[PDB]
């Protein structure tokens, strides 16, 4: 029927991405030096991503075997499917960007205008965004059809108990495994690529600009190629992995709640269970988020096509915002129709959530979108150098490096507010509209047009690489100005994407707190009213202690990521100093440096440090539970949500502001002081201090939130009574 | 009987502090240049503290009148009493330090050893700590005797409702007003002094060391005198205010919970009135025993043979005070309390155990502080080493060190909460919150010891003395920074415990006389799955972060103003850098004073209003969520900022001791460490301390005012 037409949308999106790749590759590349630089960066990125993928997939096979042992095999199969999906999205994005960077560079060089370069960069971004959306929805639909339909886990959806004494719902456990695989692979990719790129960027920027007195991404700098390999590895593949994980997480949270609703909402009447809701309603609610995501992917495809066929403009932010708005409006309308018709007459919504009938979920979704948009706007206010905060930061740059650091930290901590209030209002409204199911539907709708968001976000790194390639090949300063404008727009878009991701994570984390309080129910007491089930008393000393511990664990995770970055940062700083002083004629320009040193340093550090964060995110719930019950784990989840949201928003805004103020000063817009002045060095120090907090901690925080919440939701059935205290 | 002997302890502490002040003043000060510099610094500190005190006391009178209007007059009277108590403790500490700085400096200069300077600095610190403890306990005992005994508010312990629809217990409301006044005055003092001193320090350090290439606190630097006046204003008066506020807040939380326990635990009252009265009076006797043990430890450490390692002497003081407190409080709990229905599961000794936790917790925190802040350990030394790689490296490694150190103390607090709960419910949780500050006198002493050493070093460097004097001052100042970090940890831990206890008291206060029968098991219930509660938690975390950011910005404004002023002076006054001209310290003094006085008001009003607005907007669950998020985020940020600022400052000092191989005071690593120290100053001396004050003030205001918007909410 129409379900098949909907389920074929992800394949159309993947085909569109492949077509965009074929079109960009058919574009003309640059000169011979441009080809050589692109080859260097592409080879580095390919090698590091190959090593990362091998390691991550070994770990993924191990985790899949464990999941198969301790739960149903369907869980392990879904885990592997999600791992493959996220890894493939990341690899596709990286393999597309490694080729589109030089294309954008050559376009901006020949045409001397922003239109063509913007168009090619948006083509690459669309490749990655369509790949992400299509992979996520394809994995989800394959799971829903094989383990939900072919095997019929969506038909029984009952509370079984496995051999290890674990209470589980079949389709619930399968989607949990799928989301866990997605999020764990995304965690590995993000941590690795972030460590790599941020160490390289810190070392190169700091040493070169502040000490050696070189231009940004100068060929004499033995770390520039490492920096660009990181831009392609950590800022692309990791970005796609994280965003696909967020999309799949919102959708799987909605689906898990819908599935768990059926066997719990029952009435015990003389030892006879009477289901308060018909199975058809739960099945409609389960299939609803998938159709929602498919309609959203279609609307994103429409907007991306309109923006890639439209006449190019000189203001790239205008084009990106036009794409986002068109996708969002198409999604709103088509999803209104989908919610009205699909949920027409179900007869069981009143019992759970929806108070305004079939349209109740749609409203929630709307909230999400709007919420996201709001955050987006706020991002552009705090990150863009065309507004008050970033400009005041750039001005304060005249007073000293310490002034820059303090003002950046204050700007981040202040910007923490408006988006948090947006999320508060969104939570309240989605609740009022359709309970926790609508909370999850809003989490999803905030990313309903995830394809366009991922596209507009990945657009940036391509422009950054184009600028790096133009600087390495000594191009016309007009090319550098085009790349700098595109890169500022890309920083704004990356801040917007981080905000979107963190908001979706918070919404899905509330929905998952609900599902986690649900999973604790055993078949023995499968009759108590959900009003008593969904209860996590905060006055229980265990819960508040767990909240404290979760906040501390989030902060320690961020600190460990920062330290893992700074280790390689210092190593490469020292290596660059050594090369500058021990290689004859390197600074004069008559000698070639050794980029391989920094490449290998960053690769080794990233490969060594990428493992611990994922394992922490996987184990923390299990250990905390087996030590102090399930209320402590609930408190830990609460504290994790709070601290992670706060730190992620703060770091995203602060890093965006710092980088855009550095770029604004580099454009000479700072009266009197140029690109080589002491204020520029202070802004460079600020940008290096913002780099690791913007490209590592922030993104990884939401992945940690979702991974930990999913692990707890899956494993609470055990430590609920197998605790030590 | 023996109760009068107990009620006389705070007066003895105040007398001991006055005697220590008279003894330090009887010591010989330095030369004419030292006398002139000390007089200038004392005049500046006195002037700024006078203005700050006048403004804060006008605001305090206004707030007391408002409290009298909307609640009982006893609340306003106790508010004024606590305001006066905290302001007096701070002013006494500051007036003692402004005179003890030059005395410590001259002692360390003449003796050429660390012993005499350490002894005099600890004398000043003991003056301030005894002042704080004595004033806090005297105000609290006067309230307990006048409104608790003379008027007998501890006799009825009923749930009344005032004309504005507020449910309250008489003595509960009175102690709430006292603690609220204490915390609001501490908030004003802390915010003002922190802005002042941190702006001055940022300006001076950055401009002088990074640009003009001058030594720390050089007379040519027109901000060194302003920086030291700030050290005396914000790091002394504010410190005493904050610590007295935490002490009184723990005790008042204990008292409020004890009072509210009676009329709620009914089936017929589940607990006899005598038991509730004994539990109400118990925290006061506990605090008195703790003050006595702190006095004993301070006396032993000021009479004990001086050592060359001052941290050893300070740790010996802390250990002796803590052990004396543990033993004497064990005896007090055994005899005075010579329960099962509420909390205590091990009989009369149940509360004492909890207190122990607190103490030990504090002690534990102490070690962790000394592990992360002292340059004699791995983290601070690694930071100093990373200083060779660049300023950005210093900043990133400092942030990482703070965020990691955030953990061990958090786990300590988690275990303490869990164990105190297991032992004696929320009453024992609050008693542990208090016991962590049981020896608050010794803690305040060891903490105020630091700023005195900082001022002595600044004065010795201003007069160009013997480098041995500067080395003595640097060692003492590093020890003082470590002790200040330990004190901040003490405050934040006590704040977390008391904030949980106040969450309990706030869930209790919502009970109205109409439904004064529901089982307490159902009353103490704040479901976290309520969308409103989680939204409020998110909003509270965001509000804490914005509070911190606004404080940082208030600091950076005056910091930039003074940086520009110093550059202008350097370029337009002939011979200033050459040394043939005299700078204008009054300019920086006035800049920082004006900025601090202007920015000093808003944070306290935010902390006071946020609960009221959030409540009248979204019921009581939203306010509960806001309190939870605020507590969590504030604890995290306070621990992080304290540890990070300590690490940065001690790494700078570790590089100053030459322990960094090859690089001296003028090398790029020293400039990077100075940039790190300037970035840490505002996060260490302004945000961190204000966070726990905000937590306590907001939770107390909520506990008092929830009775209105609990059902008079807009949604
Ligand atoms: N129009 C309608 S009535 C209706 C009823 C149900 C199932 N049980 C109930 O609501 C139910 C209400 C209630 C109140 C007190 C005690 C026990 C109770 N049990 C589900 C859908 C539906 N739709
Ligand atoms: N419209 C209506 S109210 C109503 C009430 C009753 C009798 N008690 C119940 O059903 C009932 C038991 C139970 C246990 C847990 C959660 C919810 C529950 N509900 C039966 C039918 C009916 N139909
Ligand atoms: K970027
Ligand atoms: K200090
Ligand atoms: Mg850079
Ligand atoms: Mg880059
Ligand atoms: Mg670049
Ligand atoms: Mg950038
Ligand atoms: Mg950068
Ligand atoms: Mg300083
Ligand atoms: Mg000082
Ligand atoms: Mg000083
Ligand atoms: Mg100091
Ligand atoms: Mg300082
Ligand atoms: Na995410
Ligand atoms: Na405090």
């Amino acid at each position: 029927y129409v379900a098949a037409l909907f389920f074929l949308i992800p394949l159309v999106a993947l085909g569109f991405a492949a077509a965009n790749f074929a079109a960009v590759v058919r574009k003309p590349e640059g000169t011979e030096r441009m080809k050589e630089i692109s080859s260097y960066i592409r080879s580095g990125a390919d090698s590091f991503l190959a090593h990362e993928t091998k390691a991550i997939f070994k770990v993924a096979i191990v985790i899949a075997i464990l999941l198969m042992i301790f739960t149903t095999w369907q869980t392990g199969v879904a885990f592997l499917l999600g791992a493959v999906m996220s890894a493939s999205a990341g690899i596709v994005g990286m393999k597309m960007a490694t080729r589109a960077n030089v294309r954008v560079a050559e376009a901006a060089r020949t045409t001397k205008k922003i239109g063509p370069a913007l168009k090619v960069a948006y083509q690459g971004g669309s490749v990655m965004g369509l790949s992400v959306g299509g992979f996520a929805l394809l994995g989800l639909v394959l799971v829903y059809l094989i383990f939900g339909k072919w095997m019929g886990q969506v038909d029984n959806l009952n509370i079984y108990t496995n051999w290890l004494g674990i209470n589980f719902v079949p389709f619930a456990m399968t989607v949990s495994g799928y989301a866990l695989g997605c999020s764990i692979i995304a965690m590995f990719d993000r941590v690795g690529g972030g460590v790599y790129t941020k160490a390289a960027d810190m070392a190169a920027d700091l040493v070169g600009k502040t000490e050696l007195n070189l231009p940004e991404d100068d060929p004499r700098n033995p770390a520039t190629i490492a920096d660009n390999v990181g831009d392609n590895v950590g800022d692309v593949a990791g970005l796609g992995a994280d965003l696909l994980e967020s999309f799949v997480g919102a959708i799987v949270s909605s689906i898990i709640l819908a599935s768990y609703m059926f066997p719990i909402y029952v009435q015990k009447i003389g030892e006879n269970l009477v289901h308060q809701v018909p199975k058809e309603t739960i099945q409609a609610l389960i299939s609803y988020p998938i159709f929602f995501a498919l309609v959203g992917l279609g609307c994103s495809m429409l907007g991306i096509l309109y923006v890639i066929v439209k006449k190019p403009s000189d203001n790239p932010q205008r084009e990106l915002n036009i794409s986002l708005w068109t996708s969002a409006l198409l999604t709103v309308v088509l999803t209104a129709f989908l919610t009205y018709f699909y949920l027409k007459d179900l007869q069981g919504l009143d019992v759970l959530g929806f108070r305004f009938g079939a349209i109740s979920p749609w409203f929630s979704a709307i909230i999400g979108i709007f919420s996201g948009i709001l955050i987006g706007f706020w991002a552009e206010y705090y990150t863009s150098y065309r507004y008050k905060p970033t400009q005041f930061l750039g001005k304060s740059s005249i007073e000293g490096t310490g002034m820059v650091i303090s003002n950046g930290l204050s700007l981040g901590m202040k910007s923490v507010f408006p988006p948090t209030l947006t999320l508060v209002l969104g939570i309240l409204f989605a609740d009022y509209f359709a309970g926790l199911y609508g909370v999850a539907i809003a989490a999803l709708g905030m990313l309903s047009f995830v394809a366009t968001s991922v596209s507009v976000d990945s657009y940036g790194p391509i422009a950054d690489n184009a600028g790096g390639i133009s600087e390495m090949c000594e191009l016309d300063p007009e090319v550098r100005k085009i790349t700098d404008h595109l890169d500022a727009v890309g920083n704004t878009t990356a801040a917007i994407g981080k905000g979107f991701a963190i908001g979706s994570a918070i919404f899905a984390a509330l929905s998952l707190f609900a599902s986690y309080m649900f999973s604790q129910i055993s078949p023995s007491d499968i009759g108590k009213p959900p009003s008593l089930v969904l209860l996590l008393n905060m006055l229980d000393a265990r819960v508040i202690a767990g909240a404290l511990l979760g906040a501390a664990i989030t902060y320690y995770f961020s600190g460990y990521l920062i330290s893992a970055v700074t280790k390689a940062a210092m190593k490469m700083v020292d290596e660059i100093r050594r090369q500058a002083r021990e290689i004859p004629g390197l600074l004069e320009g008559k000698a070639k440096p050794d980029y391989n040193r920094c490449i290998e340093i960053t690769s080794d550090n990233a490969l060594k440090q990428m493992g611990y964060p994922a394992f922490i995110a996987i184990l923390t719930p299990l250990v905390t539970g087996f030590l102090l019950g399930a209320e402590f784990v609930g408190g830990v989840l609460i504290g994790t949500v709070l601290s992670g949201a706060m730190l992620a928003i703060l770091t995203a805004n602060s890093g965006g502001a710092w980088d855009n103020a550095k770029k604004y000063l580099e454009a000479g817009n700072l009266e009197g002081y140029g690109k080589g002045s002491e204020p520029h060095k202070a802004l460079v120090i600020g940008d290096t201090v913002g780099d690791p907090l913007k490209d590592t901690v922030g993104p990884s925080l939401d992945i940690l939130i979702k991974i930990m919440s999913v692990v707890s939701v899956i494993a609470v059935s055990i430590f609920k009574h197998v605790h030590l205290f």
